[PDB]
């Protein structure tokens, strides 16, 4: 009986709350990594005018996503994650997947004019004109492109009642439309850029691997390498999982309702620790960067 009692006590009691415990702690230390590393962020550039280049004027725009994503969005998630209902209200179940969203197409957006800005620095030179002023006018562009963009995803959600509980979900009319929008989504958010991207980065790899700007151009070049592949490894679970879900109509089946649950749930935290990433990336793979969080430890 000694051995049953065990594994009841393991199923029942000691996994569901070392389950919360690692979610909870996951998300806390995610939260606060990516509030105070993406603050930093916005401090190097301001502090170090000599860091105030086009790639770290977006750098600074794709903390200000993740700040966006981290503060409002990640606890929301957190408790989603938890009791599997809504306790926001309707208006905030139209808000809150619409900010993070929009977070998202930023984050998208502002590493594909990265890559872009690279590509025809060291691919191209000479075509286009890469300034600080035109950076800000293309880091204002991916804001209005992103709020609008995202707007029917805002449009779609609605807070369902059915101890009575609400339920924050996407409504549909018919079953064409959320696989012809999710299949859209995916190839926009995730697919066509990143691809892209890969393809620039492979372009610049060759022409990099003058000779003092060669070696400083290579230093950034492994960085936003590392930053577009930590992204893309991020964001590839919340993508397939959605894609499967609403283009294969997967997961609609209640045989093993947690299995799914813990899939979401991981999925929806790496989206978060991907905002935590992005400094951690800086500090390694940048001595600029680096030099200014050291100067914020030793200061604080
Ligand atoms: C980066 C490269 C892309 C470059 C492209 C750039 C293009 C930029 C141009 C214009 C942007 C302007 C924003 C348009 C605003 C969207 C307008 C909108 O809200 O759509 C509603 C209808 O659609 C809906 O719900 C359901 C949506 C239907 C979707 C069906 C698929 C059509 C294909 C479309 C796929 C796009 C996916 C974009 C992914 C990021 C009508 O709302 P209504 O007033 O009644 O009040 C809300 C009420 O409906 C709440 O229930
Ligand atoms: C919506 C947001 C848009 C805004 C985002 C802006 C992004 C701006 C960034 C960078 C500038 C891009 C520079 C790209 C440089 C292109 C680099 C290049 O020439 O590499 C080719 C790869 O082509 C290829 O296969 C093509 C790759 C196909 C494989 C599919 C990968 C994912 C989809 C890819 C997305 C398609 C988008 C199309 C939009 C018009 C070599 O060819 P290959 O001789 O080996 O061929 C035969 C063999 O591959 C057949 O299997
Ligand atoms: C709990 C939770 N449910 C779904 C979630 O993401 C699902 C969505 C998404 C698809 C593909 C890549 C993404 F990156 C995000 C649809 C977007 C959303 O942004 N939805 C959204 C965001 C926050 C929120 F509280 C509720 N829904 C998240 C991230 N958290
Ligand atoms: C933070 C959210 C809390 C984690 C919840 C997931 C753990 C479920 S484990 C286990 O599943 C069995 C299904 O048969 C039930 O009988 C038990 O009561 C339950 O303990
Ligand atoms: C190519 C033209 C693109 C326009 C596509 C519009 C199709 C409407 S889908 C419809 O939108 C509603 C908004 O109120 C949701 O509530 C529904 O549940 C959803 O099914
Ligand atoms: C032809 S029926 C059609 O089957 C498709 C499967 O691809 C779905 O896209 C649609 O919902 C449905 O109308
Ligand atoms: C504009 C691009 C959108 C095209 C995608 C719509 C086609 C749906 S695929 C189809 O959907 C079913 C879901 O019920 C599955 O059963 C099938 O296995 C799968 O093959």
């Amino acid at each position: 009986s000694e051995d049953e009692f065990l594994r009841y006590l393991w199923r029942d009691y000691l996994y569901p709350k070392q389950y919360a415990w690692v979610l909870i702690a996951a998300y806390v230390a995610v939260f606060v990594v990516a509030l105070v590393g993406n603050t930093l962020v916005c401090l190097a550039v301001w502090r170090n005018h000599h860091m105030r280049t086009v790639t770290n004027y977006f750098l600074v725009n794709l903390s200000l996503a993740d700040v966006l994503a981290t503060a409002i969005c990640l606890p929301a998630s957190l408790l989603v994650d938890i009791t599997e209902s809504w306790l926001f209200g309707h208006a905030l179940c139209k808000v809150i997947p619409y900010l993070q969203a929009v977070s998202v197409s930023v984050a998208v957006l502002t590493l594909s004019f990265i890559a872009l800005d690279r590509w025809y620095a060291i691919c191209h030179p000479l075509l286009f004109k890469s300034t600080a002023r035109r950076a800000l006018g293309s880091i204002l562009g991916i804001w209005a492109v992103s709020l609008a963009i995202m707007v029917p995803q805002a449009a779609v959600m609605e807070c369902s009642s059915v101890r009575a509980f609400s339920v924050c979900d996407e409504r549909w009319a018919d079953d064409l439309a959320p696989k012809i929008y999710h299949s859209c989504f995916f190839i926009v958010t995730y697919l066509a850029p990143l691809g892209l991207m890969a393809m620039a980065y492979f372009q610049i790899f060759r022409k990099l691997w003058e000779v003092k700007q060669m070696r400083a151009r290579r230093k950034t070049a492994k960085m936003l390498m590392v930053v577009v592949l930590v992204f893309a490894l991020c964001y590839l679970p919340i993508s397939v999982l959605n894609v499967l879900k609403r283009v294969f109509g997967m997961f609609r089946q209640a045989s093993d309702r947690e299995a799914v649950y813990a899939a979401f749930t991981f999925s929806h935290w790496l989206v978060y620790a991907n905002s935590a990433a992005n400094p951690i990336i800086y500090n390694f793979l940048s001595g600029k960067f680096r030099e200014q969080f050291k100067a914020a430890f030793s200061w604080w």
